[PDB]
């Protein structure tokens, strides 16, 4: 029900990160350790930075 709006590019480079563009609005699944969380988008799920996204209720 939380999902974030990408307000930078995070372009993945480990193989568990998830890759995104501006404007890409992301399906928070998790919140993990140390500013990373666990998101989907276009069928993908992956782990990226929270400060990358502005999170919205949904």
């Amino acid at each position: 029900l939380t999902y974030g709006v990408a307000l930078y590019r995070f372009q993945a480079l480990e193989p568990n990160e998830l890759d995104f563009e501006v404007g890409d609005k992301i399906r928070i699944l998790a919140t993990l350790e140390d500013g990373w969380l666990e998101g989907s988008l276009k069928g993908r799920t992956g782990i990226f930075p929270y400060r990358f996204v502005k999170l919205c209720p949904a």
